[PDB]
């Protein structure tokens, strides 16, 4: 249900970093609109502990979707400015040129993944949820709002 949620950001410059204004607790929802731009290679969300650049600050949970060929989303973490282990799902919604919902739903154990009502990726956590305080997209992405529920 998206009953409690509250939109905050509409139509933000790309790339967007943003403090996310409560802790992500088990039931915690973010909840990203936009679109996917006809020459797009890539975007990505970035749940982040902090805004640093430089050095730059660790990604929890990294969802990029990837538009060459058949596409696919890649999911990882970022820790000390170098990636993990890559979870790679290939049954991606994502097209260009349309209109897409990412609902990410903070579990105990995982994030929980649902783009366009249809449950899309689960990824356990590697950096705990509490660390998180950063919202980041980035790359070929049209971002027509960013909510939340807590
Ligand atoms: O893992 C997320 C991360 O991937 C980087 O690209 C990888 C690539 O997916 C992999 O196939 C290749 O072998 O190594 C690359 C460098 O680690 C991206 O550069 C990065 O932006 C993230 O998306
Ligand atoms: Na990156
Ligand atoms: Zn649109």
């Amino acid at each position: 249900s998206l009953n409690n949620l509250q939109n905050i950001i509409y139509n933000p410059v790309i790339p967007f970093v943003g403090t996310i204004p409560d802790q992500l607790d088990p039931g915690t929802l973010i909840v990203i609109r936009g679109h996917v731009p006809s020459d797009a290679d890539r975007f990505q969300v970035d749940l982040q502990n902090g805004s640093s650049m430089k050095p730059r600050a660790d990604v929890a949970f990294h969802f990029n979707p990837r538009f060459k060929r058949a596409g696919c989303i890649v999911c990882n973490t970022l820790i000390n400015e170098k990636w993990g282990r890559e979870e790679i799902t290939y049954d991606t919604p994502f097209k260009r040129e349309k209109s897409f919902e990412i609902v990410i739903m903070v579990l105990k154990d995982k994030f929980q993944v649902a783009v366009n009502g249809k449950h899309t990726l689960l990824y356990g956590h590697r950096i705990g949820p509490e660390k998180i305080d950063t919202l980041g997209i980035y790359g070929k992405v049209n971002i027509h709002s960013i909510g939340f529920s807590f």
